[PDB]
């Protein structure tokens, strides 16, 4: 007969079936607690200990899934706390719902405590953004929230006056229109368009594959493309993974967060096809300034041109386009732009694996991600903080397609290591899951350690302590003409952090030490949350943007320093291999 | 080897296809002129005397060709003055670029003359928004501001400080990317979906086929339907015309700017065919609430279940899936629902007609609308403005596949029938144009009656002069219990108006002038703009929302009274025509 | 026991003495105008013809009479209209209330007809911003309103659904606070700070007293410190009128709208008072490039040293700061600077003089001003557009204290001259009120010319017909390389647009003309409103801030060239005065 209209909302929220939502309750939001309360078998509140973690989990829910991540937070503070994750999810479009407390209506507009219009904090962040007026259409504007998100790819605010949940609307009214939820049915892509973005590929003498996360339906296509006709491929960072890394011609990505075989390889090409990528530093950083052709595929009418005058583009699904291009050709023998790329990457591998394979002395970055690949189940879920980690874990982490990794892509808020982790745990309690954050990042979110322990959710959380915001120190060294500063810190030990929160933990500050403690986390973490704090070197990782290699572009004296600097000695740069092929520059 | 960035922002206009746009200049935008002035032979500047009417007539280009409208106003009042169209715009989903001028980068936020912080302005109605800061950039952001407006069908904002516009850039950087633009992919309708949906349709007892301005390319395939299957069509009041007037199945629309037959029909349908349909009305006014079974059809995922819980929702082109329900059905025999639905709409057709018909006589709006007939050619295009205009138009106007007709949907902004007609004669200069505008509508954007004169636009305006604001009045007799306010007012004379413009004008007031007083204007219209000022009764147009003329539900002194007022003594409802063939109401 | 929301928010605006308030019903909005229906006898209201106007003369009210004016539009549309009327609020920095229509609470967030989330629109431009979302408080929510537009001198704006202005409330429960109503304190001079700054005025050689309307109180003290001190006085040019303009040391304004006594002088001037002034050209035009100590007397802490260094700042009341340093000095002898400035201010005089005397002739500007002046009461006011009118009424208007005139003195909207004349003759019934207009700006608002016709508001009504904005194109002449565009366009006739809403009119273009025309519209108008079209020439007026005639500074030609253009053979530079009282350039 009649029902509750939070309960009606929570009806919705499990129609659309989601299964966990984050937040912290408040007097403001009091009403939808009580209906969340009443919905414990089938709905899953996750009690954070700050509602930024509770909005960067809903984003990663959906990073992850594709289905809409779900979190809220007080009236004032509790919701202004979710701005860091809310950008996120509007930076990395993915749906998420967040609901924000209020002061019941016959108390709005009064100036009374923690009451303020609450609508215009939202405006900016959010594709819907909207306060509830009436209790029977509350149902409704949830459903047109999470519809909304979904559709537009991006971040439904709805503000709730604390006493239309609490009021009884009919029964038999409200709905949910999750049941009419459908992928569409595209058309193929469009055959002339592709037999011609084809043939400009195969005339090129230098080409490359760019592809972005837009692609990543496409790994075999991909990969089969290169391999039969003889094409390297590169990646945005976020892309990592969608091609296994061992794939002797995948060149890295480009840019900082980079592989010195993508920047250098770029740098050559002269036709790049770029595919399901928005790569933000094409126009900043010039990188297709001596590209002749420049063709790509994208779903999105918007992205059509965006980063380069393009001579084909092609609206369509990346998948089913590189389909229908590998559909049409076939095995062209090796050539020496493909060779000298080859033994391009397997020089810079041995770069990589010489800084890994160092067995005792200082530990370094480099040998903690080599520890965590040698533990590492082959799909496991990597949520990944920001800084220095994501260079590091972008040349060291040895993924494939049946691995996940997320961080906070654009938007790039330090603290997601360990929300995204929690989210990564949460929808996949059988797959092993890390969170790789450096000291900075971790010490934003420090807190949520004890939401691991509370949930149970066995994360292995390594910190990289080098006392430093590292990433802002090399920017610094770059630009800046006073001495360093904001930059170097004081230690935090982690480990002491984690015993606090009630977690199993280890400080290691030598690579000896790595083998065992890695094994003990490993094992710890089939049933409970783990730390390893790694006290790392101030070591600056080679800059791929910044090379000093090449005899013809850089004096004796650069060259000298920056191989002393990056242990860098035994890197050669493209040019020499493609000299070695019978190519110039 | 360079060029002025304010010349390169012009060519992107260019080569994006722009033919016209509309504002008015300033200091603060006469870079923007300066660059303009140098293209006349290549886009054409037309000034507007109010920049509402250069907004305004900005979203009727794109409502009528598809294609990017363009407006500017200067810094300050010039932009403020464009809200109600670009709000139009963002309402009736069309792509609009909105340039704003603005102060000197060396002079912004020194609180100088007509100097502010503009961006917060158009935070709330654009899709894309943003102050340009650097002269090399600008003809990317104006690019980008493109292509966004018509991807997400909406409006772009850029607001320009003046000395951009002025400064050298590079000849060789800059480009657009029009060359890449491709129109949104056409999802494809599900063949078992389609089949579910057809049987459902086919088992309905009393089917309805409810159509929006989705189905516009899908005219051919709804009227066939219809046929072929004996089932009655409605629409939005936009989507008249999709369907020509004269098919005998057609019932109007719904709610208030409607016809009787498809209020009655609605109330008692079995099953409801919603396609590529939007209808505002649906939940406040419980159009659906006896609905047996919904079915829908739309090409945005953000619509499907918005309006009713749906039970088959298809994520399909409006015309691909009428033409597949189309293709497995045959010729079904005639059904009660049929004959009761074909019968009051031809008793609805002789009322209007007896309204149309009257010879002599204080003149109504509705032998206006006759005689607006009597010399509209086949394939004329009508900007109709907002009040008692859409209702009068819905009704009399004999609109088939050939017109277009366009109002301000959904904002409803008046005043929009002057500039709708400008921009419609632009674009159209071969076809005949009408402005249809009631009084208050009329008044609000008369200067530019100015502009059809000065660029010699031969539109044929109909100003519809009640004294009042006759939509509102109506308003305030249904709901208020005090006496009429700010709905009565003082005659403006518009042939007066006209005349002051130095256009040629005709003011009438009865009956028997039409028919002399139209085809003079319809010569004068071959060359010249025209204006016919006809002062009609206050007589209020049938409500179809408050019909009285079921004895089962209103009494016999409330059928009488309406009946004399609206000279509705012929009509009848529904129920008769129900019970004639057999079936109950 | 109960009162209807809607007449206790009537009652609420009648407790704070609004006599009168402006705007356009919609069905959004009938439930305020139910209330206001019933409040006939103790409330006024003013339906506009376009909701702009409505807004710009609720501003003009509180120009005028420092009472808070109060506007109305309906949801959507009607409220955007507002917005150039609320921007000339925020900036001038009056208190204005406007009342915004919504959808029932019902029915908001469902998408419906005119129905969107409406806060975000006036989130820039309101001091004061917000939804009611409950009857019971509504009352208090337009208190509030109010008495923040009042303290913050700024817009407030309240979004108000329509449902529940016709919810019954409780009796008893709600108040206004008009009772307790205070205008700021104000704050008193430091009497060593006032001693200090008289101080360093006495040993200037070359002082100037520079004075806004934050002195409008102190004309008397301004007025008797020149005239003791032997200080020229200059002023913004909305200050013109606080001190006559027959005062002999008046040098009128600097920058653009200005006499050339003002620009000279404080291009010389050693030392400044300036005093409630606020002038936004400070910093742009380098006004006090050249000036050794600033002294600043103004009641606002953010204004203190805002438009240059400050060397003796004084927080307080303009009046009173102005007698305290008239109390401490005495009579100061003649000193060259005085009669250097003395006789340039002749010098100009005269040439204005010349030009409104001529006798016969193609009409100027010129002219058509002292026809003004000649039947011009001694207390008029002059309710002025934007455009070329405000630098030819700062020039030939003779206004003394009695006086009233505003303008849109910082947006500088266009179309304020019609409504704020309306505002004014509300006001002020008994006093001779003009609106002085260019074409450009009366033609955007020319449809309220209905209005002073429908409440017999007996406005002089003066349109400048230049067909052109003469304004712009004399911007575009100083700074564009290509042709004019969009700054000339075609003739409106003004006197056969009054025709046509009924008001009597003349146009006239020639000099000869002007006698009997302006004494018939003075006689008309102790009646009823009268407008006169004159038709201007194309000359531009005299650029005070371009001059061209001193030798030392100007070519030859380039003099030549000036006085030929702007009839300025009799114009000397100041140098010519500082050269003959000894004192160098
Ligand atoms: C500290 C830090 C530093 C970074 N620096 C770098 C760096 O140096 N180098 C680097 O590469 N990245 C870097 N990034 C990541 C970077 O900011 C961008 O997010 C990333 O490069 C963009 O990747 P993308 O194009 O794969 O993803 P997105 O920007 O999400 O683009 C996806 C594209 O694919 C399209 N698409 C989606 N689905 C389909 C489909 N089915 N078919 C076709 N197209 C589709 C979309 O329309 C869109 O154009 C950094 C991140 C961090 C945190
Ligand atoms: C004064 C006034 C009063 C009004 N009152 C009424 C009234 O009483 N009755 C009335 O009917 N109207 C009325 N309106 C018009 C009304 O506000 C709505 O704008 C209208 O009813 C919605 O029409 P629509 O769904 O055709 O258009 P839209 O709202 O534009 O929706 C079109 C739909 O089609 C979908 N679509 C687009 N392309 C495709 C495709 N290729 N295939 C499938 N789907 C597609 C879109 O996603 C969208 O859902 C009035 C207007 C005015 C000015
Ligand atoms: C088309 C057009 C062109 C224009 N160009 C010019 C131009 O060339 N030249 C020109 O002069 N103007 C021009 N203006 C007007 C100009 O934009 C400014 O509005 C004006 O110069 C500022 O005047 P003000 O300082 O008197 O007023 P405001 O900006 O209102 O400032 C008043 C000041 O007095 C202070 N105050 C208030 N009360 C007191 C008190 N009791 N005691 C002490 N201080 C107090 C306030 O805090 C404030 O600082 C133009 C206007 C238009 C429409
Ligand atoms: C919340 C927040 N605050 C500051 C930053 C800036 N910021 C970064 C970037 C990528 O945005 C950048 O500026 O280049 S990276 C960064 C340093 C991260 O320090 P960590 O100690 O976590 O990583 P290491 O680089 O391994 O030392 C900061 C402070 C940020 N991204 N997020
Ligand atoms: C700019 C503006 N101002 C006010 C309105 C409100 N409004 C209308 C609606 C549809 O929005 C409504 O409220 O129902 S309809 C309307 C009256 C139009 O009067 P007209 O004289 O033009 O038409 P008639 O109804 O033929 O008299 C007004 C003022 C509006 N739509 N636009
Ligand atoms: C609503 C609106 N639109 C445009 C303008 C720009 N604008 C002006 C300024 C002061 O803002 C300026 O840019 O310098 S002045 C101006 C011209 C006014 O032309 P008129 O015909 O009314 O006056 P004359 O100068 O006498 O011809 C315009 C269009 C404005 N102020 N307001
Ligand atoms: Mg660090
Ligand atoms: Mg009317
Ligand atoms: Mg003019
Ligand atoms: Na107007």
């Amino acid at each position: 007969t009649n029902i509750l209209a939070g309960a009606a909302v929570i009806k919705v929220l499990e129609a659309w079936g989601v299964d966990h939502l984050y937040g912290i309750p408040g007097g403001s939001i009091n009403s939808i607690m009580d209906a969340l309360s009443a919905e414990r078998d089938r709905i899953h509140y996750i009690q954070v200990r700050h509602e930024e973690v509770g909005a960067m989990a809903a984003a990663a829910d959906a990073k992850l899934t594709g289905k809409i991540g779900v979190c809220f937070g007080s009236a004032g503070p509790g919701g202004t706390h979710l701005m860091n994750g809310l950008y996120d999810a509007r930076e990395d479009h993915v749906p998420v719902l967040a609901l924000i407390g209020q002061f019941g209506t016959t108390g709005m507009n009064m100036d009374t405590f923690q009451e303020m219009n609450e609508n215009p904090i939202y405006a900016d962040v959010a594709d819907y953004n909207v306060t509830a007026v009436n209790a029977a259409t509350l149902p409704h504007v949830i459903d047109e929230a999470i519809r909304r998100a979904y559709a537009h790819q991006g971040v439904a605010v709805v503000q709730i006056p604390v006493d239309l949940p609490w009021q009884q609307i009919p029964a038999e009214d409200w709905y949910a229109s999750a049941n009419s939820y459908q992928t569409p049915l595209l058309p193929e892509p469009d055959v002339q368009a592709v037999t011609r973005l084809t043939q400009t590929l195969l005339a090129a003498e230098r080409p490359l594959i760019y592809y972005g996360i837009g692609a990543r339906k496409a790994g075999k296509e991909l990969e089969q493309l290169s391999k039969t006709l003889k094409i390297p491929l590169m990646s945005t960072y976020p892309a990592k993974g969608i091609v296994a890394d061992r794939y002797p011609a995948y060149l890295g990505s480009a840019n900082r967060v980079a592989q010195k075989p993508a920047n250098e390889a770029l740098a050559q090409a002269d036709v790049v096809l770029f595919v399901g990528n928005n790569y933000p530093f094409a126009e900043v950083s010039k990188a297709f300034k001596n590209t002749r052709y420049f063709l790509q595929i994208d779903i999105d009418p918007a992205k059509l041109g965006k980063r380069h005058k393009t001579d084909i583009a092609v609206l369509a699904d990346a998948q089913k386009t590189l389909a229908a291009i590998l559909a049409q050709v076939s095995e062209r023998e090796s050539t020496p732009w493909w060779q000298a790329n080859l033994a391009n990457v397997k020089n810079w591998r041995a770069y990589l694996a010489s800084l890994e394979d160092k067995q005792e002395g200082p530990l370094q970055a480099y040998q903690v991600l080599r520890a965590v690949n040698k533990i590492a189940e082959p799909d496991a879920i990597y949520s990944i903080d920001v800084g220095d980690i994501n260079l590091n874990a972008n040349r060291h982490l040895k993924l494939t397609p049946s691995n996940r990794h997320i961080t906070s892509n654009l938007f790039a808020t330090m603290g997601v290591g360990i929300p995204g982790a929690i989210a990564a745990k949460l929808n996949y309690p059988e797959r092993q899951v890390f969170n790789l954050a450096g000291d900075g990042g971790a010490s934003m979110t420090m807190q949520d350690l004890a939401t691991q322990v509370q949930y149970h959710l066995p994360v292995i959380n390594v910190v990289f302590t080098n006392c430093q915001y590292g990433w802002i120190k090399d920017e610094q060294e770059d630009t800046n003409q006073n001495d360093f500063i904001g930059v170097e810190f004081n230690d935090i030990d982690f480990s002491k952090i984690a015993d606090g929160v009630h977690m199993q933990a280890f400080r290691v500050n030598k690579i000896e030490q790595l083998p065992d403690v890695f094994e003990q986390a490993k094992a710890i973490a089939q049933h409970e949350p783990v730390l390893i704090d790694a006290v790392i070197t101030g070591d600056r990782p080679l800059p791929a943007e910044k090379l000093r290699l090449d005899s013809a572009m850089s004096s004796a004296a650069d060259i000298e320093a920056f191989k002393q600097r990056y242990e860098a000695q035994d890197l050669q740069p493209l040019s020499t291999y493609l000299k070695q092929f019978g190519l110039d520059d």
